[PDB]
């Protein structure tokens, strides 16, 4: 199958999303929707049920509204059973309808559907070569307090129906007694409770066997891909076991929401979507297109900057998800703005790099303020609007033409207000020209692109104010004026002749795993895959065609590895690196180390004999440690993904910058557990 089937579970790069907020969309069941005080079958009231389900997200994916628009995936609120709870927040009611509040991630929310409707719902999309992504927030189930059992369902957790233990009275140590986080430190926001969220704990085997055995079941019933949800708050080591669960068994497309305000730029997030074996949602990118395009707080230097920068700073920046407003923050649209900063800002997000999310209702040009002003039943299922035309237009794009899907990005003409972008890969090619000043037009002389000589049309017919591009030898285009406001898009494809690899996923599991590797010009026979210098041909290349192949994942050492291949005749691509093999399964086990004394500035990392603990590298120690709320200061402690079964060597390091201090004697032993977790608590060695 190619690289743009449906059936591509590991790449979405190809695909539109669309954001869909359950039951806000589309009630198409009003027989499971909820009764008495937590219903409003007006939608006024919006912390309450409205009735949007799976049904209707079935009938709008057969009646044409998402297609009709270009949509090839969706992401829809958490399925799992959430509390049934009418919440009395000083005088409001408030209920579960966005699908945060989990009681048992083994079941559906019925509000939602079935798990019939579910499969249902699979079907209908796959059938219309849409995926479906599910929210999975395994950070907490429910609002509680365990002085006050009787407040809300006391943050219970039930396996398929089996009580396992509540907020109150949890001698099972099930979740976080550390108070509420301020969100002052990561560690801080870790190990503390969300709001009045019963935080869940990791490190207890029932909660991480649970999880990793939860997830599965929604894999089995067929999602392409996970959106994991506030993924700054959960330990990192815990979730690259969760991550490699997921991969070793039926890898899908994973990235989490790890928010990042105005002018942020975060190293821990970089490293997190570089290292942990998912991506990110792209608040960076989204943060700073608010800058230009709504809030006029930056211009286009400040653009290209991000993406230039972003370019660098991850590893896979083609799998970062995109979007210009979300669930969270106000919708990007507002209500006396003019309707063109939202068409540019949704055009540039469609052609650019990564992965593209469209907030529902985002094309009906439905504005709102922060949570849940922003979560307003859509209006109008109207194909009519500019909005909808534009992702129309440029949606189908992302398939049609790899230079968009999987392109480098390339800034060929820019001042305060216009900026024109070119995205290549192989011999194909596309310029999108965006003039942000809606009062004044601009002299485009000087353009130079990738374009080979030829005249070329506004892919989106002019509806944004474009204009045809006329290119000479050279691929220099001739004077030309941006109107004001002006968005137009311009494009070639052509076949590849040299083996280009455009994308590769999973990018972490355990050898024998099965990879996927998208690009152009692979050719049709079989040709050779390497991991580093290591030569995969034969039988385990599973399936080979121009663009996509099928490869299993060699028994190698672990380790970071660059991949590449090689048609049949030999000519090899370009690498894609940063290719992560595990030792083997993975379990989640906590590191403590007593005694380690420090000076300001100076931290405590985790180093040892395989690769998950980065072979004795230093620069490749986990950490830095925390030493805070679970353990204090002289303790430190983290959460590491490591290879299940192995007896490993380890050390402790101090290290302040590059400078690295050793811990003395022997190296530490252990055997880390065959599944579920462990923890192991050492002394400093002078
Ligand atoms: O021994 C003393 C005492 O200790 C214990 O009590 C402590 C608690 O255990 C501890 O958690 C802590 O609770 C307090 C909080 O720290 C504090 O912040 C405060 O919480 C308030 C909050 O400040 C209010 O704003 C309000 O919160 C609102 C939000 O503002 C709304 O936006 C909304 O939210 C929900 C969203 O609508 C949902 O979508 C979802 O959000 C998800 C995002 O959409 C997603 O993108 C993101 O990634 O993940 C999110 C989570 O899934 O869920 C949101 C949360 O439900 O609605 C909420 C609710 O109205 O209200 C909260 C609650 O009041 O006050 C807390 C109570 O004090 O500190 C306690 C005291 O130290 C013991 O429990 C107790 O018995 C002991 O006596
Ligand atoms: O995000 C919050 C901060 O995180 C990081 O801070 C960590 C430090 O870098 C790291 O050295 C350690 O800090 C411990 C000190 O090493 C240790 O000496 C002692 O600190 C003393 C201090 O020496 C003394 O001068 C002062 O009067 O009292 C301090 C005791 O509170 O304990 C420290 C731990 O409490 O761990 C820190 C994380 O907990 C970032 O480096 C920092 O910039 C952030 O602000
Ligand atoms: O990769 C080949 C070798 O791998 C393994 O060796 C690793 C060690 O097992 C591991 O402990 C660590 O070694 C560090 C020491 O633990 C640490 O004390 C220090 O050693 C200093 C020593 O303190 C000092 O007295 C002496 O003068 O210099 C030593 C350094 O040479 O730093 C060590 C790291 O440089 O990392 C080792 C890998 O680098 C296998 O155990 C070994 O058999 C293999 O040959
Ligand atoms: O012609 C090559 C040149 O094109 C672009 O330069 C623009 C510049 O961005 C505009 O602000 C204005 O000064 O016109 C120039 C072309 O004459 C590229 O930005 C530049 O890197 C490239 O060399
Ligand atoms: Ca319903
Ligand atoms: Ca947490
Ligand atoms: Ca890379």
């Amino acid at each position: 199958a190619p690289d743009t089937s449906v059936s591509n579970k590991q790449n979405f790069s190809t695909d539109v999303i669309y954001q869909i907020f359950t039951d806000r969309f589309s009630d198409g069941n009003p027989a499971n929707n909820p009764t008495g005080a937590a219903f409003d079958g007006t939608c006024t009231n919006l912390r309450l049920y409205c009735g949007g389900d799976w049904q209707g997200i079935i009938n709008k994916i057969n009646d044409g509204y998402l297609t009709g628009m270009g949509v090839t995936a969706i992401w829809i609120s958490q399925p799992v059973e959430n509390i049934y709870s009418i919440i009395n927040y000083s005088g409001v009611n408030n209920t579960a309808y966005h699908g945060y509040w989990a009681r048992d991630f083994k079941k559906t929310n019925p509000a939602y559907g079935t798990i019939a409707d579910f499969q249902n719902l699979i079907a209908a999309a796959h059938a219309k070569n849409i995926k479906v992504i599910i929210a999975f927030a395994p950070n907490h189930t429910s609002p509680a307090s365990s002085d006050q059992p009787s407040f809300a369902e006391n943050g219970r957790l039930y396996d398929n129906g089996t009580l396992l233990g509540g907020y109150t009275n949890d001698t099972q140590n099930l979740f976080h007694h550390n108070g509420g986080t301020d969100f002052s430190t990561t560690e801080n926001g870790i190990y503390k409770n969300l709001y009045d969220l019963a935080d869940l704990n990791h490190n207890n085997s029932t909660v991480d066997v649970y999880l990793k055995d939860a997830i599965k079941m929604w894999l089995d019933l067929g999602i392409d891909g996970i959106r994991m949800d506030a993924v700054k708050h959960m330990p990192f080591g815990w979730q690259k076991s969760f991550m490699a669960a997921v991969n070793n068994y039926k890898p899908v497309f994973t990235f989490g929401e790890w928010f990042l305000g105005v002018n942020e730029v975060s190293p821990e997030n970089h490293k997190f979507a570089n290292e942990s074996g998912m991506s990110l949602l792209d608040f960076r990118f989204a943060q700073k297109v608010r800058q230009v395009f709504r809030d006029n707080t930056d211009n286009m230097y400040g653009l290209k900057a991000m993406l230039e920068g972003s370019a660098a700073d991850y590893a896979q920046v083609d799998d970062q998800v995109t979007f210009i407003d979300n669930h969270d923050m106000e919708r990007f649209h507002a209500s006396n703005a003019n309707r063109r900063k939202l068409e540019q800002a949704l055009a540039f997000t469609l052609t650019s790099r990564g992965v593209p999310a469209i907030y529902y209702g985002t094309e009906q040009y439905m504005s709102g303020g922060t949570d849940p002003d922003n979560r307003a039943r859509i209006p109008s299922f109207s194909t009519s609007t500019t909005a909808y035309q534009v992702i129309q237009k440029l949606a189908p794009l992302r398939k049609s033409n790899p230079a968009i899907a999987y392109g480098s990005t390339q800034e060929r003409w820019i001042n305060n207000d216009v900026l024109i972008y070119e995205r290549k890969f192989g011999s194909n090619v596309a310029v999108v020209a965006v003039n942000r000043n809606l009062n004044a037009p601009a002299s485009i002389s000087g353009l130079v692109t990738s374009l080979p000589q030829g005249s070329y049309n506004d892919v989106l017919g002019g509806l944004l104010n474009g204009n045809t591009l006329s290119v000479g030898s050279g691929g220099a285009a001739s004077n030309f004026t941006l109107a004001a406001g002006g968005t137009a898009v311009w494009q070639y494809t052509a076949a590849t002749a040299t083996p280009t690899i455009g994308h590769v996923g999973p990018m972490m599991a355990k050898p024998g795993v099965t990879i996927t590797i998208d690009g152009r010009g692979f050719g049709s026979s079989k040709g050779t895959v390497y991991f580093g210098t290591t030569a995969v041909s034969g039988a385990d290349i599973t399936s080979w065609e121009d663009t996509q192949i099928k490869v299993k994942i060699p028994a190698v050492a672990g380790g970071n590895y660059n991949i590449k291949v090689a048609n049949a005749a030999g000519t090899a691509s370009n690498v894609y690196d940063n290719f992560e093999v595990l030792s083997g399964d993975q379990v989640s086990v906590r590191f403590v180390v007593n005694n380690a004394t420090t000076a300001l500035g100076q931290n405590v990392y985790l180093t040892g004999s395989v690769s998950e603990l980065g072979n004795w590298d230093p620069a490749k120690a986990i950490g830095p440690m925390y030493n805070q709320v679970v353990y204090q200061y002289p303790n430190w402690y983290y959460d590491v993904s490591v290879p299940a079964g192995k007896t490993i060597e380890f050390k402790f390091l101090k290290k302040q910058g590059s400078t690295v201090t050793w811990e003395g004697g022997s190296n530490h032993t252990f055997t880390a557990p065959s599944s579920g977790t462990a923890t192991i608590n050492v002394n400093w060695q002078p």
